[PDB]
């Protein structure tokens, strides 16, 4: 009874710490890099502390593997001593059972369930004893990581398991299969430039603001096209959009000034993403786009940026 | 005597114990394409590792049940071991031993020796570690159920996936960088674009601007000059009745013997309940920009154009915490 009350503690202290390091694992282990490197320059309390444990993520799960197998241990070599002193030797087995279903729940499946849904937050709070413990480590660390010159976990969500999660929307309906392709394509739309989309310049086809109104419907009727740009004496100067629409309904005098209307001038960088969102604004269809130095380089309607998300994927 | 037993199932449990954490690395280290290949080749252990490689959170929590009981065990035994010679320094002498054992034999060792033998281990451990993941069956039912997790949710119990799980995942990947803070606001949006219907962004019937498929096109040019659109439907003798749609560009390029219903093309007819996602792949897979929506009875009620569906997309879209 005396060293039992010692002893229920260090039970209990035991399986904090092995929770504590099972927990801060998972944290720890998902943050992007791109995104400590984010919170650092920030400055915000803990990323620090969190970019030096990323220099070198064999620090993180065997720290972490250490501390909490040590308590993992002590957890259950406690339970069972204190067993023992209560049954005997069916301790052994009772304070074996008592211990494995609670290393189970409190100090290996429950801290990495809770530390998912808070992993930003919880990350920059065990930054600091997670690296100091690493240190106290740094034995253990120099044996494990000098054999590596005798010949890396994954975040809890990625990318792919998200997009896994969809194609079974997809398989149980839940998700029409044309918003999968959609929902798939978005992921790999935002890092897309106008320039990667753009229509060249020189399949561009255009019409000069000397030319004739009668003349532009020769362009339209036969490139079949229905928003042709406008230059003023050189290709690289685009001064105008000439819509067809407005040619069949031109007055008798009008000339292709009068109907042009000005371009919403882009740059070859331009993300495709905010520009589908940026014409849908204007209610304007057309773009054109310009290099480095001004000068004309292409054009990309709502008709390009569509084909771009509505493009099929495959199916694993 | 009683010691006997108790250190016979201190080695087995840390064989155990060293079994799920090298199964654990080998049957996750493997590529994808291995066991593609695995599977063409059809190698022992092969069938049995596609299936087990579905739910990658099914292959960790039976691992780690399995590691973490057989760990426990060896420590049990070893405070309890010690502690019949040590009497209470036994319950030091095993968790000091046990704690190195386990680390040395039951975790950082197995896991070591599994990333260089990935492939033969994988194929002699995927059967075993299978046969286990269907005996915690239950334990991955309830783990299916716990939707405020994220660590362990294997997808093999059959649980509803619905739009409001997979925002929760998304939610997770823009917290921790794996997902853009921009890109997910997308998502969010064409995750909210498949709810809405054709009749909850068409135009209709009273607002819609058609042509008798009799009248002459000097009318229709007339028509598109007044009211500015590109397309608009016809009908015959009856408003009801919807029978193809009619372009400017082409009656601009009219040939001098020409009419409007060999100029009109036959038009795509919809429901009212139809989900928009699909009708912007169909209408962009046939070259149309405009459908026309039919209510219950097959008579016009509306009108849905690419550009109708490109707002709900874009102006109209959602995003959340
Ligand atoms: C809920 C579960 C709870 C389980 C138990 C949790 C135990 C947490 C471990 C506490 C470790 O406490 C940790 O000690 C070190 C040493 O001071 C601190 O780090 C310190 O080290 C450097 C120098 O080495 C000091 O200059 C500086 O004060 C501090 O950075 C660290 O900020 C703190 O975080
Ligand atoms: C589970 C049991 C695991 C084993 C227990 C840990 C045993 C640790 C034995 C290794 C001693 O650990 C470590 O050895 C190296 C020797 O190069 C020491 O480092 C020394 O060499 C390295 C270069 O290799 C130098 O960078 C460094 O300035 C020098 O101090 C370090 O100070 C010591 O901390
Ligand atoms: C120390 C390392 C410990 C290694 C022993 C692990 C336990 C042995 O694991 C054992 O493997 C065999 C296949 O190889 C499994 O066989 C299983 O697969 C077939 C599948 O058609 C089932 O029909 C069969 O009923 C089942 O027993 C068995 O269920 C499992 O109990
Ligand atoms: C850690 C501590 C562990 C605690 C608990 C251990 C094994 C018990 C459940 O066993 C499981 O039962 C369900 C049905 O009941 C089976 O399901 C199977 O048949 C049922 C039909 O009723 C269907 O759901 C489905 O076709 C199939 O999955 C499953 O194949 C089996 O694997
Ligand atoms: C931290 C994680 C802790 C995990 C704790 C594990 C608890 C195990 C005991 C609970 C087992 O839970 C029980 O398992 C069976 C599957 O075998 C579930 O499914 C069974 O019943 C449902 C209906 O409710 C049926 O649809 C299904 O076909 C059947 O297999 C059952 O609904 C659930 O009531
Ligand atoms: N004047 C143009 N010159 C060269 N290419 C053009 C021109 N206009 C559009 N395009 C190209 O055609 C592709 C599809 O654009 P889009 O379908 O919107 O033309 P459109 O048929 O006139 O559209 P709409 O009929 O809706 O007015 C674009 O990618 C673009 O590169
Ligand atoms: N005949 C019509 N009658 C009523 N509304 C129409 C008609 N045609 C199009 N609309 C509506 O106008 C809006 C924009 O559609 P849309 O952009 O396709 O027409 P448009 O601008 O004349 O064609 P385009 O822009 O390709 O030259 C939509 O809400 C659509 O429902
Ligand atoms: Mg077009
Ligand atoms: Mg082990
Ligand atoms: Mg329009």
């Amino acid at each position: 009874i005396d060293l039992l009350i010692v002893e229920v503690v260090l039970f209990i202290a035991a399986l904090l710490f092995s929770g504590f390091f099972s927990s801060s694992e998972v944290a720890l282990i998902s943050i992007t890099r791109a995104k400590v490197h984010a919170l650092q320059s920030q400055g915000r309390k803990g990323a620090k502390a969190l970019d030096t444990l990323k220099r070198s993520t064999d620090a993180i799960q065997i720290t972490t593997l250490i501390g909490s197998t040590i308590a993992n241990v002590a957890v259950a070599s406690l339970a069972t001593a204190i067993g023992i002193t209560l049954y005997g030797n069916l301790g052994i087995a009772v304070g074996l059972v008592v211990a494995a279903v609670l290393v189970l729940v409190f100090g290996e499946i429950g801290p990495k369930m809770y530390a998912s849904r808070y992993t930003e937050e919880l990350a920059l709070r065990v930054s600091r004893p997670i690296l100091f413990f690493s240190k106290l480590l740094y034995p253990v660390l120099w044996v494990t990581d000098r054999i590596e010159q005798q010949f890396v976990t994954e975040p809890v969500v990625t990318e792919e398991e998200i997009k896994e999660w969809i194609d079974v929307g997809e398989e149980e309906g839940t998700i029409e299969e044309e918003e999968r392709d959609m929902l798939y394509s978005v992921l790999r739309f935002g890092d897309t430039t106008a320039r990667e989309v753009m229509t060249p310049r020189v399949d561009v086809v255009m019409i000069e603001d000397t030319a004739t109104l009668e003349s532009a419907l020769a362009i339209f009727n036969e490139t079949g096209f229905s928003r042709i740009p406008v230059y003023h004496e050189r290709i690289d100067n685009i001064v105008g959009l000439l819509n067809v629409k407005d040619v069949f309904s031109a007055q008798t005098s009008a000339t292709i000034r009068d109907l042009m209307y000005e371009p919403y001038f882009i740059p070859e960088s331009k993300k495709i993403d905010e520009l589908l969102k940026e014409l849908q604004v204007k209610k304007q269809h057309m773009a054109v786009v310009l290099d480095e130095y001004g000068s004309f380089a292409g054009i990309v309607t709502v008709e390009d940026m569509l084909e771009e998300l509505v493009l099929e994927h495959h199916h694993h």
